[PDB]
């Protein structure tokens, strides 16, 4: 579990837990980030907060932590114009990566467009302002596993920078079947060097990060999950365990 615990706290993208949010949650989030035995990619934090976290990352002396935040989050609505509206204020507080969720509930009632164009209008904002698009599909409502498939494949073909499981709001996160499921599509539609997977909500111990990145290993070889091809969506609890195991 050493192996898995280290490469997993490496890979985290470390969330607030807030619905909420606070300056002090935020700056302690950062601090946090910079672990005793390790730092994390990035944080994920609401678009508001991004001003004040990047001045606490530089001058804790970690400039490379990333800034990740959410868009058209947590509900998936259709509504492409505040999505993007969204989307384009994120990048403007300065963002360097933008989890948009996809208008799931739209797929599951047949409609297949609305979640092309929404994802595609939020990837050309965001490429524009070299800010990577992460899509939120939410495995967890989504349930079945064609489903699934279909939203992943829309939102690879719309630009998904990654593909990623769970808002973290709902009932059901990230599982091992879903997981494996997203990254079969990655690899069937042979994109495994422009998309990423990243699992959120089901991830809470060193043992979950172990098999998660055990399904990476197996399917695209152990180089391939780096921190542009994936990342661990999640908080405090993890984080916690990962340093427990060290």
């Amino acid at each position: 579990l050493k192996a898995s615990s280290l490469r997993a706290l490496k890979l985290m993208h470390l969330a607030t837990s807030a619905n909420d949010d606070t300056d002090e949650n935020v700056i302690a989030l950062c601090h946090q980030a910079k672990t005793p035995v390790g730092t994390t990619d990035a944080i994920f934090i609401y678009p508001r907060f991004i001003p004040i976290a990047r001045k606490t990352l530089k001058e804790q002396g970690t400039p490379e932590i990333r800034i990740c935040t959410s868009t058209n989050f947590p509900h998936g609505n259709d509504d492409i114009d505040i999505a993007l509206a969204e989307t384009r204020a994120a990048i403007a507080y300065g963002a360097d990566g933008v989890a948009v969720v996809f208008p799931y509930r739209a797929l599951m009632a047949g409609n297949e467009q609305v979640g092309f164009d929404l994802v595609k209008a939020c990837k050309e904002a965001c490429a524009a302002a070299n800010v990577l698009l992460s899509v939120i599909i939410e495995t967890g409502e989504l349930k079945d596993e064609a489903l699934i498939r279909k939203a992943s494949e829309i939102s690879i073909k719309a630009g998904a920078d990654y593909i990623v499981t769970s808002t973290g709001k709902v009932a059901v996160g990230a599982t091992p079947e879903s997981a494996r499921i997203m990254m079969e599509v990655i690899r069937d539609m042979g994109v495994e060097n422009t998309v990423g997977f990243i699992p959120v909500g089901g991830v809470r111990t060193a043992e979950d990060a172990q098999k998660y990145l055990a399904i990476a290993d197996e399917l695209f070889g152990a180089d391939w999950a780096d921190a542009r091809h994936y990342a661990f969506g999640a908080s405090g609890s993890l984080l916690a365990s990962l340093l427990k195991a060290l």
